[PDB]
């Protein structure tokens, strides 16, 4: 089996709020994960970290922080809450922080973004987001060759449904970025009957597509839950759809 | 279930225009169509628009009329059969118009095409063809990024076979056009033997290809059928057909 | 059923040369297989061409030879070992010669490649390979335009991994070249854990993916397993890859 992760954010905003995202932990365990994505705007919330972290601890899961933090501001200096945000990261027991690229200038100063990453024990995830700025290939593309040359501590995560936002293809995205992919996140999505974009569990169908895209990742890399997981026994559910993505390779 | 047409193409042209277009209905309502389409060019003689009118209504479906007119002249103009075929389809109780974009000019007049529309009282449809001028998806990108920003009430045709004639990529199509679609021409292409493409039924394979095809479009977009259906029980046969496509989507 | 190639390659290098590819003939025909593909590169010593087309004769099976000449050369000159290798081919009793393309020159001399072909009972095909010369859609369609409009009787192997390593989709390349099909290697490609291309055997996806593909390419076109074929039992192995090949189409 290949190592699968769940979005904590899969199981509705609101729900998770209510419950609070340690109390998912042990279920994430129990169902067979082996990593959790906490997220960022789903704390109440201020947490004790320290239980967090213990709780992670405890179920020998990795974990990855996501946050909506745009790495690069309009006017080109990296976000100045990124440290605050891998400090964050890292009191809740995180091995990576995940954010999004933001606007990459024309003369981004990665020496400096490796400097701040070096004083945090984390590696950075950058994702494909929604946005012309963080969800297209051609800008993601220039980021991660340049972010290899410089030998950075940080990887793409690629997100199967967000390139549909831009109208990008996930296949080319796959074929252009493939290389740099540290961490997927896998979502279907549909154009709902008012003509907007919804992120949906997978069908068969979707599942023997995303198969075929991780051909283009190197061999068992991570991949994420990130789509609704709803039902009134979330355990089973959980171990059925993880086992389902666990499965995937040749 | 999905609303799902036939086009009487899909008997065969020599067959439809021996034992005439309105023969063809009760059995379409029987196998559980929601829309015929009639196609123009399978009519032997002008019809009694009447007797076609009143035998649509008595079996209860919409109808939708295909002609293989091209919109746009090689000049420039709007093809001056537009409004003589519109009064023809709305006599005929055609809710849709569906038509080719023919050689889309530079600064083409969609104010004057939305005058000509609002003179009728169907819906214009334009379908992707085999052509260059009407088959590709930069051009058809422009016409209907136009249509949408002068608000006429016309929608996109997405045939998943056309595109192959012009040797683009149906989920590329999909991917940069699906916003405009409302109507889906369904057939598998397979290039035969003797290296010419042909329309042919779908395998399970272009069903589940279909399937992810159809998460680019609104959610339950009427899908119709135009691809051979032969046999010795028409009935039997059409009503398989149609439910495996009233389902696809969910 | 479509009619299946086994590149013999796919039984691993070293095993092949140090067997020789006339012992591998038996197994392909029992196996259930039309063709064999030779590869140049997979003879040992010089080869026994009487008795390898002898082979081939008895188990009633096509040929294919493989070579990794380069058709066009960097000065813009036809290869000068291309008619040895087509004497060689016919030797081995080949039906097709399967060449890479080389630097396609601005003006190619077809109508001197065409004469030179038309002395000969087989057919050249040229393969995408794993170069930027000769495994890029642009330059293989520019080249095949140009052998249409000479009327060449000259095809394309469809390699469905090699896109892999210039980073060309084979959808689109499947679009583009299709028309010019007349042979496909069958080959999953995946990046290992290292991150490097590597070719394998097809999931069960990939195979339904392949039947797509096929769709541009003219109906029964031969395909061929080029991926590896390791087990204990070489002959059940490739009786049940062979029958996943030859099923796949329309039905
Ligand atoms: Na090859």
């Amino acid at each position: 089996l290949h190592p699968v992760s769940i979005s904590l954010s899969s199981y509705g905003a609101d729900l998770v709020r209510s419950r609070g995202q340690a109390s998912f932990l042990p279920l994430l365990a129990m169902a067979g994960a082996q990593r959790v994505e906490l997220r960022e705007e789903l704390f109440a919330g201020p947490p004790d970290t320290e239980a967090l972290t213990a709780a992670i601890q405890l179920q020998g899961l990795e974990c990855v922080f996501s946050s909506p933090l745009e790495l690069w501001r309009e006017d080109g200096q990296l976000n100045p809450e990124l440290e605050p945000t891998l400090r964050r990261a890292e009191a809740c027991g995180a091995g990576w922080l995940k954010v999004s690229l933001g606007l990459l200038p024309e003369q981004p100063d990665l020496a400096a973004l490796g400097r701040r990453l070096a004083r945090h024990g984390l590696q950075l995830l950058v994702e494909n987001d929604q946005t012309p700025q963080g969800g297209r290939i051609e800008v993601l593309e220039r980021f991660f060759r340049l972010a290899e040359r410089q030998q950075l501590d940080l990887a793409m995560t690629f997100d199967i449904g967000n390139w549909r936002w831009q109208e990008q293809a996930a296949d080319e995205a796959a074929l252009r970025l493939g290389r740099y992919v540290g961490y997927v996140h896998c979502k279907a999505v549909i154009r709902n009957r008012d003509g907007k974009l919804v992120a949906v569990p997978p069908s068969a169908a979707d599942l023997q597509y995303w198969q075929r895209l991780l051909q283009h990742f190197p061999e068992g890399v991570a991949r994420a839950i990130e789509y609704p997981l709803q039902g009134d026994d979330l355990l089973s559910l959980s171990r059925r759809h993880i086992a389902a993505l666990a499965r995937l390779g040749q």
